[PDB]
């Protein structure tokens, strides 16, 4: 699930659409970094990844970006491919994934209001 | 801050009190693993660490454990020793830091 916390992109056709949504909209960043953390523990908890992927799928629909990101989150043979697609599409530094997961804590502070 | 979400320990005098609270209570895992994530990023955001440490301190009060874990969270020269005290007290292997931080996401589900 993801209730849209931000409006549609003004650059839906841009190769930067998803990367810019990530930067500008904390809620999309939270779901994206949550997904990275879930990926890193996929082999011990596939259901958590599946839920995080569904949440991300929900949040991506908010963006209006044209670029499709099929995570194939229920298909073990395609999990890696789908996650790499996500990284490519969002223009994430793929050598920094550990760090980005660790930032989920900063982006989703507790307690909060 | 931390709004106590679990009951205080049955073994407040024990050297195992904090490790036992961590084992039993998700809320204490949440604040502990959040602290770990904040520590891993200390060198780029000390304020976030200070806040997470204060939150952890508050969660420690909720446990009722007598043992102290002084994180020295405002003192750069002592952050390392404070965090090592945290690891020793909660019986967390330093090799496990990355994994435990990554688990904050699983233990703090969004949306909610
Ligand atoms: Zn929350």
């Amino acid at each position: 699930a993801y209730a849209c916390s931000f409006p549609p992109g003004e650059i839906p056709g841009s190769k930067e659409c998803l990367a810019e949504a990530l930067q500008k909209h904390q809620g999309f960043k939270k779901k994206s970094y949550a997904l990275i953390c879930a990926y890193l523990n996929y082999k011990e908890d596939a259901e958590n990844y599946e839920r995080a992927a569904e949440d991300f799928d929900s949040a991506v629909k908010c963006t209006g970006c044209k670029e499709g990101v099929d995570l194939h989150e229920g298909n073990p043979e395609l999990i890696e491919e789908g996650f790499e697609k996500f990284l490519a599409s969002l223009k994430i530094d793929r050598k920094a994934l550990g760090s980005l997961c660790t930032l989920f804590q900063k982006l989703y502070a507790i307690p909060h209001n």
